[PDB]
């Protein structure tokens, strides 16, 4: 059971969510004005904080908590550590709303307890295709295709509560204290993932990684193994060479992405984020804020020919503190963000992703299957992981989808 999810607009579970036909809401339409004005009532010995993700100080006590308790994988080897850069990045694109990043600290000496952000994003989130062929079959196409304008709602990311206040329903205020934030703005949807099962996901899609720098991985995961190496030797020597990789990028037109590429990158972006049933649609502004390069943050390289932008990838940087070994503190972690072939192979493009990381001293490469991800698994030896990562809306009934029809990448 649930005493929660229970009482949320979210399909409540697996079979429901098989019965959904058509996108669209499943609460009674409101307005701003039922929307209580005061924040959420919360004991009198913490505090509702809103913390400046511009300020360098706030971004930091957000970071120490991140830092030591947010996400961690089933069996406590690594947690994220998200650097302050990042944050600054992930929680204020273009437009973005101050109030939507919200926190919790104890009133008596304001120690930082519990974290909860939304930023806008705007989403075609309307009837996939194969619900749509259906409609159309049964004289219903017109209100499949009423929620298929892209939608300006809200994506939630970062809820973190203090390992010392788990499991005293600390989240679903949270939680219920974002919604009111959001649905002030006259938002009414949002979009979230998480690694856990939830009422009720809408796609779910394995993590896959890549080793960039296996002598630090086998070090890390654990003494001397793994399973198929374990006959030669060297499996070591074997290890290595499998995962090598050319020290120059192969795709004579590869360079960094510079300002003046933003329309071009936005225009085979959008292109090819089309052919997805759930995607989000980037002004320039954001395409700016999302792809143009940041030190430590955010890397994108494009293939010009011709002085023509026709290919471009990206990948962002999420370090993994490594939580039970000595010799390694941290884990550098690239992972695939956006990307666009139309002159090469998608292979061929991402190869070239994998050799710019391991130059810049990446030590993995990880991705969910979602774009067209699974098309360059086998070929350039990625490999599944135990995470999965599940999508979810809030307050919007939609049919079951493969993560292969999921183009939108949550950070
Ligand atoms: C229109 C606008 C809408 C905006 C809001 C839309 C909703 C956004 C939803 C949030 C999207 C976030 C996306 C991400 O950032 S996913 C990443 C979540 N963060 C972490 O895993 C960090 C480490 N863990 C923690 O900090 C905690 O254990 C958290 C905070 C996760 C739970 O704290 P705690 O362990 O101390 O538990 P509690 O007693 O306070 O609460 C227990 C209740 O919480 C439900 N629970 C557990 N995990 C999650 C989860 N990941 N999403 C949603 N709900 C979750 C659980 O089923 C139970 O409810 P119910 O089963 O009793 O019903
Ligand atoms: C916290 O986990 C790590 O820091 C992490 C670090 C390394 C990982 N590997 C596994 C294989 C050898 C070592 C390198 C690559 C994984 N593996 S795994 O299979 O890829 C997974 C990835 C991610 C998770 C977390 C679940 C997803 C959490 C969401 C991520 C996206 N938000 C926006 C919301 C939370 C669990 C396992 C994990």
């Amino acid at each position: 059971a649930h005493a929660f999810w229970s009482t949320q607009p979210v399909p409540q579970t697996e079979d429901e969510t098989e019965k959904i036909v058509f996108a669209g809401p499943m609460d009674e339409p409101k307005t701003v004005a039922d929307i209580p004005e005061e924040p959420y009532p919360i004991a009198s010995t913490f505090e509702w904080w809103t913390p400046n993700m511009e300020a360098a100080d706030d971004i930091h006590a957000i970071y120490e908590l991140l830092r030591d308790n947010y996400v961690e994988d089933d069996d406590s080897m690594f947690r994220f550590n998200y650097s302050e850069e990042f944050l600054q990045w992930a929680l204020c694109p273009p437009n973005y709303i101050p109030d939507w990043h919200v926190a919790v600290r104890r009133k008596a000496d304001k120690k930082l307890l519990a974290f909860i952000a939304g930023v806008p994003v705007t989403l075609r989130m309307g009837t996939p295709k194969y619900m749509k062929v259906k409609a159309q079959e049964k004289g219903e196409g017109e209100e499949a295709a009423k929620y298929d304008e892209p939608r300006h709602i809200c994506e939630i990311n970062f809820l973190c509560v203090h390992k010392q206040l788990r499991e005293k329903r600390l989240a679903p205020i949270l939680i219920k204290e974002a919604t009111r934030r959001v649905n002030r703005t006259n938002v009414w949807q949002a979009v979230y993932t998480a690694g856990v099962l939830l009422p009720t996901p809408y796609a779910s899609g394995q993590y896959f990684h890549r080793s960039l720098n296996p002598e630090k991985l086998v070090e890390i995961r654990f003494s001397g193994i793994p399973a198929q190496y374990q006959k030669f030797q060297n499996p070591m020597a074997m290890l290595k060479r499998n995962y090598q990789l050319p020290s120059a990028p192969k795709n004579s037109g590869l360079r960094e992405m510079k300002p003046s590429d933003v329309p071009q990158v936005r225009r085979i972006l959008m292109n090819y984020l089309d052919s997805f049933d759930v995607g989000p649609v980037f002004s320039d502004a954001e395409i700016s804020h999302y792809l143009l390069p940041r030190d430590g943050v955010v890397f994108t390289y494009v293939v010009e020919n011709d002085k023509k932008v026709t290919d471009f990838f990206s990948f962002y940087r999420i370090p993994s503190t490594v939580i039970g070994n000595s010799n390694y503190n941290l884990l550098n972690a690239a992972y695939v963000h956006y990307y666009a072939a139309t002159s090469i192979p998608l292979h061929q493009l991402i190869l070239d992703l994998l050799i710019v990381a391991h130059s810049r001293g990446f030590d993995v490469c990880n991705m969910v299957e979602i774009l067209d991800n699974r098309s360059f698994v086998e070929q350039l030896k990625f490999g599944a992981g135990d995470g999965h990562l599940r999508y979810y809306f809030y307050n919007w009934a939609y049919p079951k989808i493969k993560p292969s029809q999921v183009a939108l990448v949550m950070l």
